[PDB]
């Protein structure tokens, strides 16, 4: 398109530059692709760029980190098992200021950027919430100039490729590999030697790991940059190798992939510790070859490790790298020979941890029988951190004997368990929860022994969002009317928003915002056209629930106000009603029946209501298969309406709710994670709050959640089960929906039914609101006005001053 | 050095040529690896290098492969499960010109380029003799101006590199891919289904593979230079991908390694059957994808298949691909709906089938059993093939229902079979061997109904060995005083090395030709310096026999002769004996127990005499670890005497034994192979012949091979086997070479006794001559001068003329 080249978000197209893009372009064709025009197809044409655009990363890369050697800054190594990256085209030329030149330079080749742009694979080595907040946070690090470093796993295969097939999800493997990853540098030459099994001989100088099995740690090395400041940080994934040296000779190369399985798939699991010696493996192998990179890298700065903790820090992304406090005390004392107290203190001071979850199932809490079998010394070490730390409790609390049980690492039972999130207190500085409410409950309740023995330790870091990717990638219509009236400052200082609020009552302004909405409503209806052959009502409400299925988050909550709407429409035709499409998706775990089940569930209601003649276009329910983070960038700038209405008490944070709240959709949802904040942020009147909050849901646990009271108190309700029981969403197989039902009726640990009524009221507010557009729009304006606060960059800025112990800054570096 | 740069067979350093080579290589160093001169390592350095060289490969990759689409000659494809490929950098140098420009750009530098040459791994993608042959004709097709596509397996990992430990062999995964491969370029848009197992149903219109499992083929094409003509051909290389859609879901992805493991590994069998499941896949799979190519490009030509043959060859090398006689008939017959009798005219003209061995062990002959499971419709197609074929028989021969047994291509037996060879013969317009005495048992004996039946059929095809490889890039030396007399033509034209017998009485000519040998010796023994701290006595006849450890090479009978030479030695101290360091290497077959025990008997043999103090330097035996085609071309040009000792009728030709020839050495052999024709070709004064003749062993086989006769008449035999047998050569273990001993009084195939005599009294002669360096070179001069027959320039247009019918060009493409 001529329209998007004018963009100026979008930078400059620099007649040099144009020039130089299309020679490179066409070098890379030739030389890199070994290819010609008369044989290109579109996927030749999307390396051939991706290849021109890398290159402009290389020389920032080189100088990044050639000047972290010169003025040697603290080093903040971020430890995740996912990091959801997505995909890395756009993305480069927007904080490279490059899109209107390789637009231009495209358009000149004759050719569609943003065709190409659909090429590339995501990189979706994430499930979620925890693997896209690592990649804001990747991103937020390199625009505030930190020395940081994301440390995971280059899995082969990413989260699952979801098809819908008979209304059911089916699994695929991700092969985002197949093609190629442009963006990545392999490093054969820096590869590191993990360990697993053997055994500990208590000796010489003292406690050795011997007779262990090796695997190999290849690294491969992404550009993570700034926005505009010339700063090109490392992503650092681990690929398992086998090991150099050893059925027979051919049984034997093919038993390499056993060890080379370790970083073969990401484990599906959201939200849901299943204990597989797989995974474990995976942890360790994260934890082992980062920290082997961590002490060389210290060692050759400007041994003696008192200065350790001034020079490292270590991020905990949840539990998963916990390993990393034991590993490092390991390495500290077998190897380094430093004193037991004096590794303590050091790792103490260096390790952190951020907790994402309440929810008990969450919690990892390892067999030691596994434990001692795969990680020997680990074990031993961990017990030893164990006694000590008890010790401490006893001293602080003499003779609470219940104290030390709750407080305790070791859980005790048929299987004996180590508690990681409990190591983590212990072998941390600082622990954090992701929203106010959320932390806030850690030292109320969940960890209210160990903040009473530390407080200090307990912080809150209320999640963010990059609006880079989710603001300026995803939505450059809407970035552009913001610029327009307040420029460009914005980008890397989102609370610059708060100028918005001037503008409630400007006519153009008022236009602009909606006019925009449209568009990317046009965009996404063209989308589901041109890919599945998918009709869409344009003169609907985009109603969309898009995050992984999960009981908390009450997908099942929407279900029953679609099949509300719909038996509204057939009792009374003639009514108008506010046209919706309800949009709903995400994956389910492999192994969670009733998420597979919720999914069958919401394509069997659009089943029966996209075929009613009565209904027509007024109602439509679609399952947006696949839900992923370049989707996620499609539909949430499309989104008139977000929910999210997970049980108060149940999302930490959330992380979706704040990049609709960016993007221009007004929120229904409960008073749950970050939704607390972002209500507060732009005032509740601008937010369709509604349910129970904590205490409510608190008061009905003491007295027992009865399901059949709100059954028999509400005819709307009863006449809903009736039909999924009956057999009226599944006339072929009427018991489908038994387990749904039962859940619901007996063993609903959600409370849906006790939150149907307040969400179908709120619901016909939000419709209320929508047929006054005027006041529509100026409410989203208030909500895009207040949306500053969940930038990222101020989650980092909190992090690096509060836990890191290091100053942010924008600055650039030279050219 | 500043002495190589003054090679002229090496071309120009032209100056604008050396700037934009430093140019490349710094920005490779910057783009391409990321790196800074500040990191940089030598591996880093060879990668910026063969960057820079392999660019210089593309535009006539591109141009040649148009050239081929414009013109429309006849394609050859060269069917091989092996490429004995070895290092790329220095031939693509050679073969383009550049070795003189890259030595001097790399200098200014501060680089050494030979440095740099020994950091790249070999692509050991063969066993030995066959798969280096199918090396050596890719390189000729490409000088030869043909239209010629080499297809294979990229194996994961190659022949295993071998340890020698404790003097046993030990065996190392080859992972030749742990850098990267910088010569090659993935193809995976080019990536093919391959069918296996399934049903067939005959229906419709007729038969119909059906419920198979797919596996798919992704093709990575190499570069082929010729020399100096422009030319760039391709070998395409298959790797097995598991198919996009599919325990569990983790371990459903785990198992995608099953399929995977078709390509992993080089079977390191030479010369044996073993008749594995995996291996049978591994033939069907490169069979399966390469006819897809074949068929596509035929139909984009300038459907009938009149055409096909003239526009296809497929050339089997070995039975190993022999699955393409019923792979072809199968598509042409199931697929394309041809008449069977129109689809076996076309397959038997297509096709062209190289027999390289006589040994029955190595003779492929499958189960029905597996092949029924594992491809049910090519053995339906195999019988319909065999029941047509002995009915032509029945004919030719009315009543012979003797010879209907013998030509079947079914063999009975407690495990029925099907016969590859007789497969090959019956589906093949031309059936060759590999030296003149080889074709003729060929058509005397081994197929001799099939020679009755169908004579012309039967052909010749002397192998050769390409004199770029081995003569310019292992021995520019040498190449350089040959141009200094006869200019450079003879590099693609090796006939005009007869204008060297000009030469043998010219004083330079026999002063160079010593002198270079003498600077080749220096720099191997520079090499076992420095890579193994082993010294050898420079002032030694160098006696090498290098190829794979098998009981028909007789490496037992060179040990027999070696300890000889030791007790001699210890009998008569005071007589003055011509010193000498034999060197002995090759690979064992892992599941091969004599040939590992031939290894350590080297060992052992050495392990005496090489610590002996009254031979000291008089004598040195070593086994040169890793024997490989890097390792060729550095002891080759080194070598004195050439061991060439196989058992008359054994070995089919020998390609080593060229190699030697044109390299400086003198060799001694039986009449075995291409011995003959290489005593033919330089005069039988020239040569060490000795030992039985193939009539001899015959007769040897009439009456019966008693090895005791042997050791009843010969003392000095008697001694050895005593010193064996008794522990002399295992003091620690006395009866550790009870096997050998065994094998060699009772079992032995290979007669190594009743060459003993001859071979011992041949080697006196040998010392004789090298007491005489004036007559000992002069018969070198003898030697190289009429190596000509045997380039494989010489071998691919026989092949191109008699069996393809191509016309071959050294005639240049445009720049």
């Amino acid at each position: 398109q001529e329209k998007r080249k004018q963009i100026s978000v979008r930078g400059l197209a620099g007649v040099e530059n144009v020039t130089e893009l299309k020679k490179n372009f066409n070098r890379h064709l030739h030389f890199t692709l070994v290819k010609d025009r008369n044989v290109a197809t579109p996927r030749d044409y999307y390396f051939a760029l991706a290849h021109t655009v890398r290159d402009h990363l290389v020389g920032r890369w080189i100088r990044t980190q050639q000047h972290y050697y010169e003025k040697d800054p603290k080093r903040i190594y971020y430890l995740s098992l996912e990091f959801y990256m997505g995909r890395t085209l756009q993305n480069t030329m927007v904080n490279l200021a490059l899109e209107n030149a390789c637009d231009e330079a495209t358009y000149q080749l004759g050719l569609d950027m943003e065709e190409l742009e659909e090429i590339e694979e995501d990189a979706g080595l994430g499930n979620g919430g925890l693997g896209r907040l690592a990649a804001c946070f990747l991103d937020s690090m390199a625009t505030l100039g930190l020395a940081a470093y994301g440390y995971g796993i280059r899995y082969e295969f990413g989260i699952f490729n979801q098809k819908i097939c008979g209304g059911w999800q089916m699994e695929e493997a991700d092969d985002w590999l197949r093609y190629g990853n442009p963006w990545e540098k392999a490093r054969p030459e820096f590869t590191l030697p993990v360990h697993f099994y053997g055994r500990v001989e208590h000796t010489s100088q003292g406690a050795k790991w011997v007779d262990t099995q090796v695997v190999l740690a290849m690294p491969y090395d992404t550009p993570v940059p700034g926005y505009r400041n010339n700063v090109v940080n490392t992503m650092r994934l681990w690929s398992a190798k086998a090991p150099n040296d050893f059925g027979g000779y051919i049984q034997a190369v093919l038993d390499r992939n056993l060890a080379e399985n370790i970083s073969r798939v990401l484990y599906p699991n959201d939200n849901f510790f299943e204990g597989k010696e797989l995974r474990l493996k995976q942890e360790y192998f994260v934890v082992a070859a980062t920290l082997q990179d961590i002490i060389r890298r210290f060692k050759s700065s400007k041994t003696n490790f008192d200065a350790f903790p001034d020079k490292v820090a270590i991020q905990l992304n949840d539990t998963h790298p916990s390993l990393a406090i034991p590993e490092l005390m390991r390495v500290l004392v077998d190897l380094e020979r430093l004193d037991w107290d004096k590794a303590w203190e050091v790792t103490v001071k260096t390790c952190a941890y951020t907790n994402h979850t309440v929810i008990p199932e969450a919690l990892e809490r390892w067999p030691v029988h596994l434990l001692e079998t795969l990680l020997p010394r680990h074990l031993q070490i961990i017990y030893e951190i164990n006694q000590r730390f008890l010790n401490r409790v006893a001293a602080a609390f003499p003779g609470d004997v219940d104290r030390l049980r709750r407080m305790s690492l070791v859980e005790e039972g048929a299987v004996k368990r180590i508690n990681m999130a409990h190591l983590c207190i212990a072998g941390s500085h600082a622990v954090n929860g992701v929203a106010r409410i959320h932390s806030e409950i850690l030292k109320k309740t969940i960890f209210k022994d160990f903040y009473e023995l530390e407080p200090h330790k307990f912080q809150n870091k209320t999640n963010g969002i990059t609006p880079r990717r989710w603001l300026v990638l995803c939505n450059p219509g809407l970035a552009e009317i913001i610029a327009e009236r307040i420029g460009e400052e914005y980008i890397s200082d989102l609370d610059q928003l708060r100028k918005l609020l001037s503008y409630v009552d400007d006519e153009a302004f008022i236009r602009d915002v909606a006019k925009v909405k449209q568009e990317n409503k046009l965009k996404f209806a063209a989308y589901l056209e041109r890919e599945y052959k998918v009709h869409i009502n344009p003169n609907s409400l985009f109603d969309v629930q898009v995050k992984r299925i999960h009981e908390y988050k009450r997908q099942l909550l929407n279900c029953l106000h679609v099949i509300t709407l719909y038996n509204r429409i057939k009792k009374e035709p003639n009514k108008f009603v506010v046209p919706r499409t309800v949009m709903i998706g995400g994956k389910a775990a492999p192994g969670y029946h009733m998420a597979k089940m919720i999914i069958k569930l919401i394509t069997a209601i659009g089943d029966v209501v996209n075929h009613d003649p009565v209904v027509g276009d007024r109602l439509r329910v679609i399952f947006l298969e696949n839900y992923r983070v370049s989707l996620a960038e499609k539909v949430i700038p499309a989104a008139d309406l977000s929910e999210q209405i997970s049980t108060a008490g149940t999302e930490a944070s959330g992380t979706g709710n704040m990049k609709f709240m960016l993007n221009g959709a007004l929120t229904i949802g409960t008073m749950d994670g970050a939704n607390v904040e972002m209500a507060e942020e732009a005032g509740e009147e601008n937010f369709f709050i509604f349910g129970m909050r904590v205490e409510d849901v608190d008061r009905l646990d003491q007295r027992g959640y009865n399901a059949q009271e709100y059954y028999d108190r509400i005819p709307e309700l009863r006449q809903i089960i009736e039909q999924l029981s009956s057999g009226f969403f599944s006339p072929k197989q009427p018991d489908l929906f038994k387990d749904i039902v039962n859940m619901l009726m007996h063993h609903d640990r959600f409370k849906v039914f006790a939150d149907y009524e307040e969400y179908v009221k709120c619901q016909e507010r939000v419709s209320a609101l929508y047929k006054n557009p005027r006041e529509w729009t100026r409410m989203v304006i208030r909500n895009i006005a207040t949306s500053g606060k969940f930038s990222s960059d101020r989650t980092i800025a909190q992090y690096a001053r509060e836990i890191w112990g290091v100053e942010p800054s924008r600055q650039r570096l030279p050219a």
